[PDB]
């Protein structure tokens, strides 16, 4: 059976992996590049590790797992029809097709958003390293994990870091917990602008409710749409992401999706953890042995700088600490700089 896998970050890559000494598999890619850690960009762009670090396999690695890898490819239609996907350099048949498209960079659609860099591939990472080290500084807006990152490493390599958020809140965490994180990242030198609007971007700097921050270097970290326009072009139902039921399975017969491309129950999870282990549970439906992924539930560490932090579960509800570094929720925790205590609450 011939599988065909449109997309190689962690979820199309880790599927490939499961599936490779089982089916005849393909994977297609529209970048030059074969997989690289996403999460290990910050890192990379803050000067820690080489450019080459961010690449786990070389492209014989694919070779020796028996998985063609077809790059620097665009899929542009899917004939469900024939069943086959078009490229740009041709067409490939399959008897099994996964979505695996992943996401985009939210684009800021202010006054100046010629000015503001965002983040997603090893391209935009590069752009980012040579700007800041162009600048010595960079102004970040917003405050997930990707701007958070970002900023924390930057700061941790001795540049000028300024963070701009909307509100107090960072992860969805409660204000108490958002605060902590703050503290601990303006310690390391990241100078933090909350409750803070962009009104307009220029040359110089950024203009918010509260005035003027100076800096050169704008890097947009607001969020992430899915890539679905390949889906929806070929006749397959999306919303926000592609639509698909709890066995990953598309409204398209012999069409699943996993990762930052696919929703379930209004969920997309958004990780590369997550997006692999979507991947490995579709990869022992597709051999057959049933699995139901927990959708709801989310496990995650995240580094920012020398800041780590797992959240675990439902951390929506009252919490309370319990031991140092560890505040749980009575269902969920969150637990600073200390992996063992994440392992025994999850
Ligand atoms: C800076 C940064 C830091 C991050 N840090 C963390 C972290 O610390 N922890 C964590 O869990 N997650 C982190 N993430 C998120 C994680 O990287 C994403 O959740 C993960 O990349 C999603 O994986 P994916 O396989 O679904 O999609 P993607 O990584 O988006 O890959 C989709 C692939 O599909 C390809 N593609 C799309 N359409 C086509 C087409 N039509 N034809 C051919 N190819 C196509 C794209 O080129 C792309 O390579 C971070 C992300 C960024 C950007």
């Amino acid at each position: 059976s011939k599988v065909v896998i449109v997309g190689n970050g962690p979820g199309g890559f880790e599927l490939a992996k499961q599936l490779s000494q089982t089916y005849e598999v393909t994977v297609i890619d529209k970048e030059p590049v074969p997989y690289y850690s996403k999460p290990m960009l910050s890192h990379y762009i803050a000067g820690f590790i080489p450019r080459n670090r961010l690449f786990p396999y070389s492209l014989d690695w694919y070779r020796k797992r028996g998985i063609e890898i077809r790059l620097a490819e665009e899929a542009k239609l899917i004939d469900r029809g024939r069943k086959v996907v078009i490229t740009e350099k041709g067409e490939v048949p399959y008897d099994t097709l996964v979505l695996a498209t992943g996401a985009r960079a939210r684009e800021p659609q202010i006054k100046g958003k010629e000015y503001l860099l965002t983040l997603r591939t090893i391209f935009d990472a590069d752009r980012i390293k040579e700007s800041i080290e162009n600048s010595g500084e960079a102004i970040i807006i917003g405050g997930g994990f990707i701007g958070l990152e970002l900023a924390g490493n930057l700061a941790e390599a001795g540049y000028h870091v300024k963070l701009i958020h909307r509100g107090a809140m960072f992860l969805g965490l409660d204000e108490e917990l958002s605060n902590m994180i703050k503290d601990m990242l303006e310690e390391t030198g990241v100078k933090f602008f909350l409750n803070s609007e962009l009104l307009e971007a220029n040359e110089e700097g950024v203009l918010t409710n509260s005035g003027f921050i100076e800096g050169k270097v704008k890097i947009c970290a607001i969020g992430i749409v899915p890539n679905v326009d390949l889906a929806r072009r070929s006749g397959i139902h999306t919303g926000r992401g592609i639509l698909i039921d709890d066995n990953f399975r598309t409204s398209a017969k012999d069409v699943y999706a996993i990762g930052d491309c696919a929703e379930y129950s209004g969920i997309i999870a958004g990780t590369a953890k997550a997006a692999m282990e979507q991947a490995r549970v579709l990869a022992d439906i597709l051999k057959g042995e049933p699995r139901r992924y927990n959708f709801k539930f989310r496990s995650t560490v995240f580094k920012f700088g020398k800041l780590q932090i797992a959240i675990i579960g439902n951390t929506k509800g009252e919490g309370k600490w319990i031991e140092d570094n560890t505040k749980v929720f009575y269902i969920g925790a969150v637990v600073f700089n200390d992996i063992r205590k994440a392992t025994k609450l999850e």
